[PDB]
Order: C-alpha cells, then structure tokens, then sequence
C-alpha cells in the first residue's frame, strides 16, 4: 500500500497499462483467452 499526495501517485505507472489491459481484456477473452 502506499500513503500520501504524490506518493500515492507512484503506482500510476502501473494505472497506464492497466487501464488498457483491463477494457482491453473484455476483447482478448473469448478469442485469446
């Protein structure tokens, strides 16, 4: 967990990636899975 203004913000590297591999994911399930 982190704790903080900014800090908080550390993870948003990961928040970039993971918006698109999660609405993304919706189209890559049944035909990739």
């Amino acid at each position: 967990h982190a704790d903080g203004s900014f800090s908080d913000e550390m993870n948003t590297i990961l928040d970039n990636l993971a918006a698109r591999d999660f609405i993304n994911w919706l189209i890559q399930t049944k035909i990739t899975d």
